[PDB]
């Protein structure tokens, strides 16, 4: 549960909320298409890919709106954990989805996807990823026995 | 564990479930909708879940003699229940609706010894599900 959210990360993530209000669906859909074509093993995980795309778009927006208080997203984090565990999402998938999410941001935001903004979102992603993946491992261990 | 008599009756129910499980599951959802409106919050995709429960009833009866072939399906049920917020106190409510759906779909075949066998079979599965959901709930608190 180690990683953290620096002051600069929070400021830049907070500032992208206007772009996410307009483009989070484009970012989420583009992210999933890059994942579909770069890592075909993962397509077996998505029962309803269209529905998940709009859920992730909302989560990105909500997460950016609450980057100063991540604990206010406890219920939504719970949903993500149990959805992932239901589908068999694994710890090693998280680098792949970041790779596709980085390039989704680079594509949709065009010039506004500066390297500082991408580094802020990488840290915000790594925080959320480390929290989701560790709680999922715990849930897996409980259902094994 | 389940008595020999209720396992013979669950086995005898497989023909009814291969033809009517959808009707039983749909009627059971429609009854739950009208009798306990607080639960409608829990269902995001009611149509899809009706068909998933129908297939789970059929699979449960078809392997009533070793519920371990349902290990993957039980996992899915447990994680979907946790994700939706299903509680131990909900299981009596869905039994009353499943019993009345069996009564309605099986008609005269839904005698009281058949319904008693399904009460025992449901209670076994509900116990297995709800205890695993409590363990999952406890870890989400950490
Ligand atoms: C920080 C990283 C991630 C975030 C923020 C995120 C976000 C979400 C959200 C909000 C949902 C919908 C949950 C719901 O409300 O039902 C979801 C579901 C899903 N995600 Fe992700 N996710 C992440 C990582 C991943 C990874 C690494 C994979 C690997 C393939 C993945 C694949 C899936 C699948 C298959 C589902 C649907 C599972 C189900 O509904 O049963 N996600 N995710
Ligand atoms: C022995 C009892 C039960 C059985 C056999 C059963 C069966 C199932 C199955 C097969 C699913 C879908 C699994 C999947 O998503 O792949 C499901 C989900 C669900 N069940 Fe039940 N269930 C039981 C008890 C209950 C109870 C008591 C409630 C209380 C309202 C309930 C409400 C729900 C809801 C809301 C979902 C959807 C969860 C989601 O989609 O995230 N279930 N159940
Ligand atoms: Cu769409
Ligand atoms: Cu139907």
């Amino acid at each position: 549960m180690a990683p953290t959210l620096s002051e600069q990360t929070r400021q830049l993530v907070r500032a992208s909320v206007p772009a996410l209000q307009k483009h989070s669906v484009a970012i989420s859909a583009t992210m999933y298409r890059l994942l579909f074509e770069r890592y075909p093993e993962t397509r077996s995980l998505f029962e309803l890919p269209e529905r998940v795309i709009h859920k992730l778009a909302s989560a990105l927006l909500a997460y950016a709106r609450s980057i100063d208080n991540p604990s206010a997203l406890q219920a939504a984090i719970r949903r993500m954990v149990l959805s992932h565990a239901r589908a068999g999402v694994q710890a090693v998938h998280y680098p792949l989805v970041w790779e596709c999410l980085r390039d989704a941001i680079k594509e949709v935001l065009g010039p506004d996807a500066t390297e500082t903004l991408l580094q802020a979102w990488k840290e915000a992603y790594d925080f959320l990823a480390h929290l989701l993946s560790t709680k999922e491992a715990q849930v897996y261990a409980v259902l094994a026995e």
